[PDB]
């Protein structure tokens, strides 16, 4: 919160208090906490009626150090996902000079909640065993339109891990995040188009158009109408099979069933098939584009800009080719002839409404020629082209119903919410800061610095070094779970179950999945993430050049540890283990926002542990740094991404060293800590350099001892901010020598990004839009860094620490409010009159299905009666049990 | 709070007497189907009085 | 300035004092915002009969 | 360096509401008497008796 008086900053919580483990349950952060503060909409409103196109800024009155008040002062929302591929230059729109951003994922198997076979599987094994008395090869074991020989082979050799579904849900969420741009312009922020291109103005009247493979520059079109994968450069393959027999031997093990429970809508089901196929092949299958009408700052020149979504450039690796095994409409002997097959397929696949060129050209709406035994030839399609055709047909509202049926088969609530958290964490992105004296700055148009960007974690995003398709893979940025086809086949057919996989209602799908407001809401969910990571990196003083070289350096043993422990690179008992210091950031989050991050379990030997997205990042990236006004880099500061008003106006509770400077009130203004607090002033051989009250250990460490680094201390950091916020600090060694790190032109601090103003707005003044907390303390070569002032400059601030003088400062004129959570469920829902007319029946039928996973009305007691020899039925000699982990016991020594 | 646009996820409530009144307005020969401001709605409409 | 006691709706706007300046009543007072078909007009918290 | 510690310093508030930062005041007393005063940027003999 903003502080009203120095009494409030002086009583603020210590950093260690906020980083403590917290034991209480807490609600999910829906992003509506920020909405009720920066917007007209307190409570509900229809998105059409609200015009949240203009609700895209922080606004308020500001007070200057000189005593004037600037009304209607403004600040941009820092984050975005759209990347311009055509920048306005000289009022005239032109091609981008800079290559596109890219991202990489490390997909892999890990132990999840422990898994157990269902009753339906026991019945199947008993059907086989009973079948063994008769010299008849018979098809009792058929289910849901599948061959009896297939259900037999899906009932074999279960994998202990469990089932995840996470990568599936990532691909779905990324797709949704892209199609949500397709809604009318009235309900997308204006700013979202101009975080990176600050010289353009979007037009409200016309909606954005979502296309595919349209980009002008650096080969971004992936062959255009004839497509290839953007990363591998290849082309996929996809084939549909009535039965598993027609699958070539090279790949009968990778086959996936497509359960009948999806496709049950009378809504086109040929599309639902395509969206099942998309969510298991490699992503991206093509580079999506957002084209939007925009105009010059004078309004004078109009055009169609091109954008690339950040969701469309992140690489989730996987499967180039798929065999999709379709359900049979009518129970029957296997279709040895074709007409027996097509008139009996539950759905007959055909290409979507778009033409494609190249080898195996596809006319629009073309029908797949079914595979069956004794066919004249094998048939398949390239999958990049098959997916290119449906690419224009998906939309938010159909993904909502799709996932609504998907929820009925497997619970998808908490899993989807965590996948959405990964979505926000990897896709929301912000430009690097410019140092200045005043409140606004931006880099020169169409420069490399203009387009350089960072994650909510203060890690930079990597760029491509050559035209697409990329010839060579980038390093992984984060690691995710994978979804096994085998245990997918087992779970879709009711043959297996786990505590995380319990089926849920279609109403349980989280609200973001349906709404047009979802883009704005994703934009607001990334701020608390930076607030957490920012407090983390700023608690210690380590500089950007120092993090940048830390993983390897041999100057100091402490620094190597401090970086090795923030990334997820450890394991035990065959499963992933969360990063050790990611838990600090997680705690820091829970304590500041009073909300709980979404998590997923990992089973270490049957003991569940929670992993959050704070704990799963991987080493390799450069850290975030500000640029000079001329474009030169600046190394000296700790990593920063956002102005500190964001950090300090949206937290329920905050660290002391980061609080706002209090408003002037009569005599009092601002004040500093002294020796009565345990601090003491640094002096050197020079008589014209003065450094603030600091720690007492500061006297005995020009270089930190190996194995040790600077320690948390809020008050010394506060004093460091007081020295910094004067217009003329000097960044120097214990002796007054220059440090190796690049330093800003004198008296400048990093400051937030400029955007065009609306009528009646004013630009932010002075240090109202700057970062302040980034106080360097640890140099790259192991030296301390000191903030110095000359003696005459030094007198008023020191007396301010001694509480005998006051220092002028600027502030926002904003009061504090922080709401109790808006919703418990994580899903919106309201009773209609009919919901009340038909209440109890739903309430018990629901519970009667939730327990009904893998149940059938026939019980073992009935099917025993039909059995020939009941004692020899495997269900008798093997009552089923949950598999242990890492693996179930085998060959015990008696 | 449903005067011109319904709040999201909600629709009109059952109320008989209001429907009765709506029938009384309709059964006159010149009903006009417009919205809260008195502007046209997107649905196609009968030639007047039909 | 010349009344011993005064009606609430007519009082003077308070002096700026540090953070605080002037403030307004909301739904916690029994009031509620008016909105219409237009998305670029906003009216204050008012009566519920409004 | 108490060569530079020779003033009262602080912020000042004006009657008009502005704030003048780093405002200053001399320490009134002394004992040294110049016998050669700067005049017209050029140092010259004192006109006044001791």
């Amino acid at each position: 919160p903003i502080s009203a008086d120095f009494s409030e900053v002086e009583n603020a919580p210590s950093f260690l208090s906020l980083a403590e483990n917290t034991d209480e349950v807490l609600k999910p952060y829906t992003g509506l906490e920020i909405q009720t503060i920066i917007t007209n909409i307190v409570g509900d409103a229809n998105p059409n009626q609200s015009r949240i196109f203009d609700q895209d800024r922080l606004r308020g009155n500001q007070y200057s150090a000189g005593g004037l008040v600037t009304q209607n002062a403004v600040s941009a929302i820092p984050f975005t996902n759209l990347i311009p591929r055509t920048i306005r230059v000289g009022n005239i729109l032109v091609n981008s000079a800079n290559r596109l951003q890219i991202t990489e994922t490390n997909v892999s198997e890990y132990y999840s909640n422990p898994i157990i076979a269902t009753k339906l599987s026991e019945m199947i094994s008993d059907q086989v065993k009973n079948n063994q008395f008769s010299t008849w090869r018979r098809d009792n074991t058929s289910l849901q339109g599948f061959n009896a020989f297939d259900i037999a082979t899906i009932n074999t050799a279960i994998l202990p891990n469990g089932l995840s579904l996470e990568s599936m849900l990532l691909k779905l969420s990324l797709l949704h995040s892209i199609k949500a741009m397709n809604v009318d312009a009235a309900s997308i922020n204006r700013s979202q188009y101009q975080v990176i291109d600050h010289n353009t103005v979007p037009t409200i009247g016309a909606p954005a158009v979502v296309g595919v493979n349209n980009s002008p520059v650096f080969g971004e079109d992936c062959g255009g109408n004839n497509p290839v994968y953007p990363f591998g450069g290849g082309t996929g393959a996809i084939a549909f099979h009535v039965t598993l027999q027609t699958v070539p031997d090279e790949r009968k093990s990778y086959a996936i069933f497509v359960p009948p429970a999806i496709l049950q809508a009378t809504s086109d089901a040929n599309e639902a098939l395509a969206l099942f196929a998309l969510s298991m092949s490699e992503w991206p299958h093509a580079l999506y584009t957002v084209t939007k009408q925009t105009t010059d700052l004078a309004g004078a020149n109009a055009g169609q800009q091109v954008f690339i979504p950040t969701q469309s450039t992140i690489h989730i690796g996987g499967r180039r080719v798929l065999d999709l095994i379709i359900p049979r409409r009518e129970i029957a002997p296997n279709p040895t002839t074709l007409v027996a097959a097509n008139a009996m397929c539950m759905v007959r696949p055909q290409a979507g409404p778009d033409a494609t060129a190249g080898a195996i050209p596809l006319a629009a709406g073309q029908l797949f020629n079914m595979n069956f035994i004794g066919a004249p030839a094998f048939e398949e399609w390239p999958m990049t082209s098959y997916l290119y055709s449906w690419a224009g047909r998906f939309d938010i509202t159909t993904i909502r119903q799709y996932m609504g049926r998907l929820a009925t088969m497997v619970g998808v609530k908490d899993a989807y919410w965590a996948a959405h958290e990964l979505n926000v964490a990897l896709s929301q992105v912000a430009p690097k800061m410019t140092t200045a004296a005043g409140g606004w700055a931006a880099q020169a148009a169409n420069s490399a610095q203009q387009s350089d960007v960072c994650y909510s974690s203060l890690l930079t995003v990597t760029r491509s070094a050559a035209n697409f398709p990329l010839a060579n893979q980038p390093a992984a940025d984060m690691r995710v779970y994978d979804t096994d086809p085998a245990t997918w086949n087992k779970v879709a057919l009711g043959l297996a179950t786990a505590a995380n996989l319990v089926p849920e209602q279609s109403m349980d799908v989280p609200f973001v999945v349906g709404d047009a407001r979802a883009s704005f809401w994703e934009r607001l969910q990334a701020i608390p993430m930076c607030i957490a990571w920012t407090m983390y990196y700023h608690s210690r003083g380590i500089t950007t050049l120092a993090w940048d070289n830390a993983y390897t350096d041999n100057t100091n043993k402490w620094l190597q540890k401090m970086v090795r422990n923030t990334f997820s690179t450890t394991q035990s008992v065959g499963t992933i283990i969360p990063a050790r210091y990611g838990k600090i950031v997680c705690n820091l989050y829970k304590n500041m926002f009073h909300r709980a991050p979404a998590y997923v379990a990992t089973s270490v030997g049957g003991k569940e542990l929670h992993i959050t997205h704070f704990e799963r990042w991987l080493p390799g990236g450069t850290y975030a740094n500000v640029y000079s006004g001329a474009g030169a880099v600046v190394n000296c500061f700790s990593p920063v991404l956002i102005p500190d008003i964001w950090c300090q106006y949206f937290t329920a509770k905050l660290p002391l060293f980061a609080g706002a400077f209090p408003p002037a009130q009569g005599q009092n203004s601002t004040k500093g800590f002294n020796s009565k607090q345990g601090l003491m002033i640094h002096r050197n051989q020079n008589n014209n350099l003065v450094a603030p009250y600091l720690e007492k250990f500061a006297d005995n460490s020009s270089y930190f001892p190996v194995g040790q680094g600077p320690e948390i201390n809020d008050m010394a950091t506060w004093n460091g901010r007081l020295w910094m916020t004067t217009g003329n600090v000097q960044y120097l060694d214990y002796s007054g020598a220059a440090i190796v790190e690049a330093v800003p032109p004198a008296g400048e601090l990093p400051v937030g990004k400029q955007i065009p103003l609306l009528a009646g707005e004013n630009a932010p003044i002075e240090l109202t839009n700057a970062a302040t907390t980034c106080v360097p303390r640890y140099s790259n070569d192991g030296r301390r860094i000191f903030t110095y002032l000359t003696t005459a400059q030094s007198v008023i601030p020191v007396q301010a620490c001694n509480r005998a003088a006051n220092l002028a400062r600027s502030c926002w004129l904003l009061s504090n409010v922080y709401a109790e959570p808006a919703l418990q469920a994580l899903g919106d829902e309201v009773e209609d009159a009919f919901d009340t007319l038909t209440n109890s029946s739903f309430l018990d039928v629901a519970k009667s299905v939730a327990e009904s996973a893998g149940e059938v009305p026939a019980t073992k007691a009935l099917t025993d009666l039909q059995a020939v020899d009941v004692s020899s039925l495997p269900s008798t000699s093997d009552p089923s049990n949950v598999l242990s982990q890492p693996a179930p016991l085998m060959s015990p020594p008696t």
